[PDB]
This record gives structure tokens, sequence and C-alpha cells, in this order.
């Protein structure tokens, strides 16, 4: 290996890549990041078994001689990070050493052979389906909180997203006490396709793709899902086994409506939730009458909060209902709309949120507490 | 019972640096909470954590309506203060040492303590005062605080030795047995001698507690505690009891080499060899100083090597080849705001000290080097 390149844009394609490295590897070689060298430009290669970043850099960057080698991740990016001047010269020699030469400084790092590194899987290479990624992006800041945290049911623990009729975009996802739910209709047709995605690899997704990329291309696999821009690959094992049915759970009526200012409510929320944090499975309850809305927690010994809340509008009857505020903080950090319109049934059915804007199909439903 | 309204931006800033006197962990659990006691001419906060106690007084916006003390969970009660909704807030005691906080259609009852469960102050006599510029004793810490010593086997060497000798001959020392930083300051007007020792953690709280637009505060002693005070706050401070060791005796004669760095690129570098040396234990930097060449060298047999050519001011002296824990040398420049830094060498295995390069401070520190 032979090539010299600007630090500022290699320690970017490095860090991007590093997100898939784990700080702690139960398979060794995966500590590791896969430098290759072609022709075209530098190759990064990253994993940590659930997820693997292929970053390409294109030739800022000038390469002499094709070549591989295993780095440890963090040390050599540390490394590059702390060279001297802007440009930097990757000098490979005997018994895969790397020379790296910035400034008046020479560093030399004993690498490995990349023959021990797990080759990635040849996901389908057949006509992806083609995603807008602030389109993605706010789909996975929409849902991705949603799923459960507990892998008791491992199902849980992604988001669900569906194609149907070739047209018809969901994705969903639940931890059996709130849901959320997006629903769009595609651009143009595309191939059917059911899977369940990590949270976790899609909250990288996000962190990887910056906004400068407009599209990504998303190909399907049984065991593995792969997003593809220009020069870089984000792959990430699937959930395996069956996301139980939550069109089912779709509030379709209700008796009362209530819009209020997302963020106002959020804050009385996160009020509410610091007295109730006191206690586990601590509630707020919501008291709901013609042109007076209160929220009210009582942590005996600890605290009480009685609040009197603002509104836009509201219809239908009184009611009053109780729930672990921390389900509407999220759901409202997830409403970007500046109010929510909040839909209740009774006081222990599940009551739906949705965006007072109308800017887009959004749904998330929360269960109440019985008092 | 307690009554006042008070600004919310106003009590947040208060309480937060009250705060910096109360761990989130206490072995005596009424620690934890904040002391408030209102009186007509303002209401005063106070915290501590065995280490240090914090008395800070918000001067009578705010308006007092009724006086009062209460104890209430720290760290909780400022996030309830820090979420209430309007830029004014209301409190107002009830029965059964419980408050009611009223900011906007926001009402909070928050429960409480009885005062007499807190601690009570050592206090320190307020007579004959040192008054020293905020900005110099910020200085001093700055240069000296992260020389202490961690290890807690030798409790003495945690702390900061500050003395003042022949009413006005001032020594801030600190050191690790490893590494050591010295100020010595001649005062402008004579004042009472003095000399105690510090803990390092406690000094650092000082500079955090004491804002900027404060000029100047007023030192008082006592045989068990210090105390720093401002017109608004009171900063107390636990001694190190002991006999702090002769860091006198340490200081190096002469110097057979000298060279003159720029402070930032050596530190730079040294942060290079500091992530290889890093790699083995007590792993060491190898500075090469000959005619007209200086370099680092560092190699760790598994990760890798260092190679570097240090740019140099100038020097004078003899050759020299020298082996020290690069961290020490990264921390000491760190603590030096001149653009450069003297170098004395002496042997390879004798301490070598450095200094600030625009000599406007009588500022010295001594790193001892590692036998190769």
């Amino acid at each position: 290996i032979q090539f010299s390149i600007n630090r500022t844009l290699f320690i970017h394609a490095l860090n991007t890549t590093k997100r898939a490295i784990s700080t702690k590897n139960a398979i060794p070689i995966l500590s590791s990041i896969k430098i290759e060298v072609t022709s075209t430009g530098v190759t990064l290669t990253g994993s940590n078994g659930q997820i693997s970043i292929e970053n390409t850099i294109p030739v800022g960057l000038l390469i002499t001689s094709p070549g591989a080698i295993l780095l440890e991740a963090s040390f050599f990016i540390n490394i590059i990070s702390s060279l001297p001047d802007i440009s930097i010269n990757v000098k490979e020699i005997e018994q895969h050493q790397v020379v790296l030469t910035s400034g008046k400084s020479e560093i030399t790092l004993k690498g490995k052979d990349v023959d021990q590194y797990p080759r990635l899987q040849e996901v389908s290479t057949e006509n992806p389906l083609i995603l807008k990624t602030k389109l993605l992006k706010s789909i996975i800041a929409e849902t991705a909180f949603a799923a459960s945290l507990q892998e008791s049911r491992p199902i849980l623990t992604g988001v669900h997203i569906v194609l149907s009729n070739h047209k018809d975009f969901k994705a969903v996802a639940t931890d059996s006490h709130r849901m959320s739910q997006r629903l769009i209709t595609l651009d143009n047709t595309s191939a059917d396709f059911m899977v369940v995605l990590p949270s976790k690899s899609l909250r990288e997704f996000s962190a990887v793709f910056t906004d400068d990329i407009e599209t990504v291309e998303v190909f399907f696999s049984p065991s593995q899902i792969l997003f593809r821009s220009e020069h870089i690959s984000f792959y990430t094992r699937l959930l395996e086994g069956n996301y139980p049915d939550t069109d089912r759970l779709l509030m379709t009526e209700f008796e009362t409506e209530v819009v209020f200012n997302t963020q106002s409510l959020r804050h009385a929320m996160e009020r509410a939730f610091l007295i109730s944090n006191a206690t586990q499975n601590g509630t707020v309850k919501l008291e709901i009458t013609q042109n007076h809305i209160s929220a009210h927690v009582n942590s005996p010994e600890v605290g009480k909060v009685n609040e009197d809340l603002d509104i836009v509008s509201q219809s239908g009857s009184d009611l009053t209902i109780s729930f672990n505020p921390t389900y509407l903080i999220e759901s409202l950090k997830a409403i970007k709309s500046e109010t929510v319109k909040i839909h209740f049934l009774s006081p222990v059915r599940p009551f739906t949120l949705t965006p007072g804007d109308e800017e887009e199909s959004f749904i998330q439903l929360i269960t109440p507490v019985r008092t």
C-alpha cells in the first residue's frame, strides 16, 4: 500500500466507518478497520456483527500502489487525528506495517492481513427501492424510539417495514405500551418486501448518511438489508420471525378530541414526569372538561403536581385518563408539527396522536393505566 | 414560614453554583440536600459535601414576604425549578416542611426537611483578611492543582501547599513525587504568615464558583479550614493536616542544557508520543538533543513506533538524551500560557525544569525522568 490523502477528509470517512465498530468485541478481529486500496480510491470497512459499513473515498487523494491491511480502528483513528500537516502519506512495509508521514512526524503501526477479516455477504443485486434520505431519516426519527428495548421479545426491538401493492409503504414500531406508525404512498411502484430492522441499526444509518446525500438504494435479503449511496454501503442484519399484527390496534373511533401546542404540552408532561418518576409505574392524571384541562401527579412523601393546560381546541365528551408521562413525552418529541391532535375513546382504551399539521400520515398510540 | 418570589433565571444560576459543593453520592445522607434560608435581606443557599461548603446569597428580581429555612433534595429541586414555565417563581412553605412552587399555571409541591437536620458550619473568624485578586488566585490554581497526587495512600500530596513567609513571600506548590509545580509571588502589602495544604479538587471548585466579574476575595484561615469570601459568596474548604514534604530542597541549581520551544507545537508532538507510549505501561518518550537537532522517539513492540523531529526556538549547552513519561510534559505545557517555554536539563537521570518563555511569572515546574 502507498497513498497520500488530505487528513481532514480522511478523518471524516474514518469517523463514519467507526460507527460500525464496537468498543468491546467478542470477536477480536472486528476491533480492526479494513483498509483496501485499488487504483480508483480508498475503501474503509468496519463491523460489529450487527452492522457493517463500507465507505469509499474516490481519488485530496492520490494513490501510488494498491493493497489491503487491517489496523486497530480507534488506535489508528486517534493517530491520524493527531497528525501534524494537512497531508498524510500512507506507505505499507514488510510484515504488514504502515508508515504514516505528515509534517516532521513519522509513525509506524503494525497491522494484520485482511485474510482474517469476515467477508461481506452478497445482498441481491436487483433493482432496489429508491428512497429519499430525508424521508427515511424522518421515518426513523418517528418510529425507532417506539420499538421495545427489552430483548425479551427480539422481533419488537426493530421497526417493522412493509411495502404492499407495490406502492403502500408502512413503518411501525411498538413496545406493547405505545405505538408509532408512518404511512406513505411511494411515487414509484417497486417490489414488495416485509422486514424488521434493529432500531439501533436505524439510528446509526441516520448518523452515517449525512444530509448531503440525496437518496439511497435499498436492497433486501432474508437476513440482511443494504442501504447504498454513491460511496457508502450500509449493511445490517434483520430480526427474523413474525412481527405481530398492528393494524388491529388502530383505534377507529373516538369520544373526545383535544388539540394542543406540541411543545407546550411536552414541557408540561416533562414537569409531571419529574414528580411521577419518583415511584415505579408513576402516572399523570389528565382531567378533560369543557374549557378546563389539567394534569395531576401525586407522589406520596415526595411531591405533587397540579397544572392547568392551554389548548388550541377540543370536541366531544369530558374524560379523566391516567398514563405514564414518558410515553407522551417521547411521542411529542417525534411530532414536528406545531400542534398535535389527540383522540381519546375512554379511560381504559388507548389514545391516539396525530400532527395538527396533517402534513403526513403519522399515528401514535399510547395505552393508559386504569386507576 | 418561607415566602418569596424570584426570577427563574437568577435562581437557577445561584442554585447551580451552590450545587458545586453537593456530591452525587452521599455517605452522610442529609448532604444530598440544599439548605435554603430566607432572611429579610436575601435568600441564602448552602451546600456541602464534607470537603467544601458553599454559602451563596441572593440579595434583595427577588421579593421576600416571610422568613424561614428548609432543606430540599438538591439535584431534584434544581431540575424542578429549571423546568418551571414562567419567568418568575413564587415559593411558599406550608405545613410539614413542604413548599409550594408556583410558576404560571403550574403548581408543584415538594416535601422537604427541617434545617436542624443539617450540620452546622465550622465558623472561621472574619478578622484580619488577606485580600487576593480573583484572576490571580485562579491563575495559581490552574498552574498547580493538576500536579498534586490522587493516591489516597498519602493525604498531604493530594493537596496544594500554600505558604506565606516573612509576611510577604507567597509560595504555592504541588507534587506527585513524579512531577512538581511551583508559583512564587511577593505580596505588595505585608500580611500574617500562613502555611496550609488545600485538597486540589477543592481548588478547582473555587475557580468554578467565583465568576470573573468578581474582582477580589477575602481569605481567612483557621486550623481546620480556609474561607474564601466575596460579597455574596462564602466558600469553605477542609484542610489537609500533616507535615508537607520539603520541596524547596528539590529545586535544581544549575543546568547543562537549555532549549526553547513553541509551547503548543511541543505539546502536540508529545500528544502523539503518548498515543504510542500509552500502549506500554510505564511507556516513555525519548528526547535526543544534539547540535541543531532535536527529536522525539517512542517504540512500542506491539502497536508501533514514533520518530519525530522537533522544531525549536533556540538551544544551548551540551547534547543530551533523556526519557520521561510524556503525560507529565503534556500537562506541564497545558499549564503554560506563554507562546514559548524554556526547558532546562541536567543529566539523563535528573529532574528537568520548565518555565514560561515570556518570563512574566515566577512559575517553575519540575519533571523527573526515567532511567532508560
